[PDB]
């Protein structure tokens, strides 16, 4: 029952929810910190349209002038893409201040889940989830995303956890906190730019339909928390393992040596891997995002059907 | 509070006991499928139900049958889980929605069991031993979802402590961090599962059922959610020799690690291997501790229905 | 029910919408030696009263969760000392069940304040990730209470005996805002500064209060850490205080100190190695935090 001075849902999205059309949420960190200009905004508007061509309704989420806004104008997206790193990356602990100081912010997966759940949106597409960082056994550097997944009822379609992270530790972590890690048509956990990895999802499902069904069962039996749907990047756009892993490993060593830490790590690694791959990691990431948007449209349609 | 009959079904017996305020004791399915071999699996489970019956209390064995969460089971069902063994999905919280959605059978761990018991409003649950922090968890992050269920869900779990195959010190630390009281029953020293003693202490030591119940009531009436571990030492008669059992466990652990056994397979492999190495003795101790735990859990049950 | 009692001076302010600031009893029983423990408690209360707000010291007396306390009960906690049960969240129901007395930690003080509707609470410094928690898993339940329960905790940062870096990672993970008051760098407790930074620098109590109402109205449960730099003149010498802390921790490890008794031991050991100066620094930072806390509580009461 939040006040409009706090949360503002755009009329497209409101109508969508009234008329029970399927809605897919999207995040703003990917635009501001995830990718450079103008690939971030092109990518974002285009993801929105992809969703539209699948017959669903996009709601991109962000903090515009201190307001939590569900659905955004082309203008505001252009805005986040131009202002870029100057915009505040917003996780859970960041949110109330960016709302109070009335500033603009780009929501992470955590925040995007929070707001989406506030708006009653169950399906959310992104590129890759945050997770347990390499070295975390000694650094305790662990995304708030995982705790959000533990606690907030949103399904997040992604290409897995970002492959710059520690995937093994991430899979243990998700199990401890009772979060389903669903492979869409895959048992092997997808690694972001790359289609497989040495690890496993917690369950393989071959259709949106079964995922929607699981969601309804899960929530109706009271098990609160979200679900991760790991969606492999299409073969056309997949980075070959050896190259990408070399660029990731170098970028991670460099970040260690340079004392990069905290909320700045992921943007640093993503950009540096893009430098190291000459733009290829970035192209692949954009491809992965469109793909997840498509699957996410199918899942939301299937979920709305049941609900 | 009202869960659909398609998802959740309580036996008529357990329903009359709940209705008529008879003290009910919950029981887990995974003990049967993944914790013991056949016929000992089904045999022990039925003899446990009987044991709780002698105490003048009503057992509800919990499992997933044909996609339904089932509180209370028939002899046929217990037996089916028993003979089906590893063919039955081991079910933790992350697992739960998919077994139920897909109409399958599943054997519930402490976590799943607690979840379901809590749905039927059963506060007392007897098992052999709880999951915990695995040896090597500093680097592996392998930490049972049981401990998280304990953190949030209102059930008392009577056991011989954590399975001796785990890392007990880190478990005690973990429970403190998460606000879960670890109650030694008539001991300040943490019971070791197969062993009565460990070089680790419980958080509170209490000598009667009634105290345990009254502490339950203050805890919940006060709004601190989460369960309680009541660690009940195996009786002196059936205990394992420190030397022999420890050697068995250590070999088993080194072996599991060397073979690369990970995830939900770890515990069932280690129990099997330990039973093998001890020429079945460990198993016999396990059974005996389960009966003991059941008796104590019935007493706490009566004392709880009282207040 | 009868399992929580609120002093009439406290309820009087709650009903009448006046600023209330919580305090913890572990500062007293296990935090500081007698007589300075009771003295510090009473004078902290006074500092609040004079600040324009109403002190409520939470503790468990005769099994009761008590909001606001008599000087008799304060002297009792200060004197009976380490003989009083230290109470965290796991501890709580039993100390109540058994009608015993206990000194509440930041965790339990947050709980109790929450039961009574007190959104603002002042302490010296919170528990956190201990040095070597990476191998020991030794992590205060406080961090979890901050993750979950809605209370603002004003302090000197985390007690500097702990592992602060790990503590900041952990706070991020669990979504708990770490607010530096007029500082980017995380207050180091005895020290005014640390190699670590907070999550946001806020310069005024009002800002913090608006952040509070916006945070909870939005439904994000969990508390807030407000880190208050120790006054410049009371700060310990970095070399002396860190040499002390380091030795004390090395000893604690050697001697098999663990669990709930780890922090009290180290504190006692540190003031001993610093010949009372760290305790003196400690008492000052507590007063300072009580002042900032009063301001926050007032500015927040104004706003909703
Ligand atoms: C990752 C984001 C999603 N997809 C993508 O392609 N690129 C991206 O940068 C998310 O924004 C994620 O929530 C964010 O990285 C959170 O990280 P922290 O652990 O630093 O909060
Ligand atoms: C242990 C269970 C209890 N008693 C017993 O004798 N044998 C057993 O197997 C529990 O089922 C426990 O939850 C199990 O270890 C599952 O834990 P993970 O999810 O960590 O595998
Ligand atoms: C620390 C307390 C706060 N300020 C201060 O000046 N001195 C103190 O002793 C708190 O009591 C803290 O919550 C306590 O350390 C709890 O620790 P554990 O429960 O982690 O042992
Ligand atoms: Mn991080
Ligand atoms: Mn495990
Ligand atoms: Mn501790």
């Amino acid at each position: 029952k939040i006040s409009p001075e706090l949360l503002q849902i755009s009329p497209e999205v409101q109508d969508a929810l009234k008329n029970k059309k399927p809605v897919v949420a999207l995040e703003s960190t990917i635009i501001s910190h995830g990718m450079p200009f103008p690939q971030n905004a092109q990518t974002a508007i285009e993801v929105e349209e992809t969703i539209r061509k699948q017959g669903a309704v996009p709601a991109t989420i962000a903090i515009i002038g201190g307001v939590m806004k569900v659905g955004l104008s082309k203008e505001e997206i252009e805005l986040l893409g131009r202002e870029g790193h100057n915009v505040t990356k917003v996780s859970r602990r960041d949110l109330p201040f960016v709302v109070a100081a009335g500033k603009n912010g780009a929501t992470t997966v955590a925040s995007t889940m929070i707001i989406a759940a506030l708006a009653g949106i169950k399906v959310f597409a992104t590129g890759g989830i945050g997770g347990v960082h390499r070295g975390a056994e000694h650094t305790f550097d662990i995304s708030a995303d995982l705790q959000e997944l533990a606690n907030t009822n949103v399904t997040v379609v992604c290409a897995g956890a970002k492959s710059i992270l520690d995937l093994g530790l991430t899979t243990e972590y998700l199990e401890t906190f009772g979060v389903p890690l669903i492979g869409y048509q895959t048992k092997a956990l997808p690694a972001f730019f790359c289609r497989t990895s040495p690890f496993d999802v917690s369950i393989r499902l071959d259709s949106a339909s079964e995922i929607a069904r699981a969601m309804v069962v899960k929530w109706q039996s009271g098990l609160n928390g979200g679900l991760v749907v790991a969606n492999p990047i299409p073969e056309q756009f997949a980075m070959p393992e050896h190259t990408i892993n070399a660029a990731i490993d170098q970028a991670v060593a460099e970040a260690e040596a340079q004392g990069v830490i905290g909320k700045e790590s992921t943007p640093f690694l993503l950009a540096r891997v893009a430098e190291l791959t000459g733009g290829d990691s970035l192209k692949s990431n954009i491809q992965l995002v469109f793909n997840n948007a498509i699957l996410a449209s199918e899942i939301a349609k299937e979920y709305q059907r049941l609900a």
